[PDB]
């Protein structure tokens, strides 16, 4: 999808803005999915992410690191399969890897992390999203 590409892009830009970094590595129901996912991600970071294993601990992200490394770590969010919260967490996770990377002046890694997210979302998560009524059902379940 291209739709999903802009979600990842929307999410990462919001998060970089929010946490105080440049988001300029990045140059209706869709504004509505964006919002719902934005807020979802904030609620997950606020209330919940504290409980989980730091998956950022299990991926010292560096210029050498490739998609399989990424994939293998995100796979830990989905050993029991996909659900909406785990998808929210997946976006959280990416945002996190963007904050660390800019915090590590590797600002260029960002767009690549966004590449990986769009690949991972599209290869593994999409089959579930569609089965479960797509993003419009997420919004209905997590709006406001
Ligand atoms: C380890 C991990 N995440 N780690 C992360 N690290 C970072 C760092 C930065 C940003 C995001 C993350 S996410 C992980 C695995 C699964 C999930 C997850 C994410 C979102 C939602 C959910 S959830 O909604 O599906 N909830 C759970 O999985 C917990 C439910 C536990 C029920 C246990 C139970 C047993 C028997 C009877 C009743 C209940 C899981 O996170």
């Amino acid at each position: 999808s291209q739709s999903n590409r802009e979600l990842v892009v929307d999410f990462l830009s919001y998060k970089l803005s929010q946490k105080g970094y440049s988001w300029s590595q990045f140059s209706i129901p869709m504004a509505a999915v964006k919002q719902a996912l934005r807020e979802a991600g904030d609620e997950f970071e606020l209330r919940y992410r504290r409980a989980f294993s730091d998956l950022t601990s299990q991926l010292h992200i560096t210029p050498g690191t490739a998609y399989q490394s990424f994939e293998q770590v995100v796979n830990e969010l989905f050993r029991d399969g996909v659900n909406w919260g785990r998808i929210v967490a997946f976006f959280s996770f990416g945002g996190a890897l963007c904050v660390e990377s800019v915090d590590k002046e590797m600002q260029v890694l960002v767009s690549r992390i966004a590449a990986w997210m769009a690949t991972y979302l599209n290869d593994h998560l999409e089959p579930w999203i569609q089965e479960n009524g797509g993003w419009d059902t997420f919004v209905e379940l997590y709006g406001n």
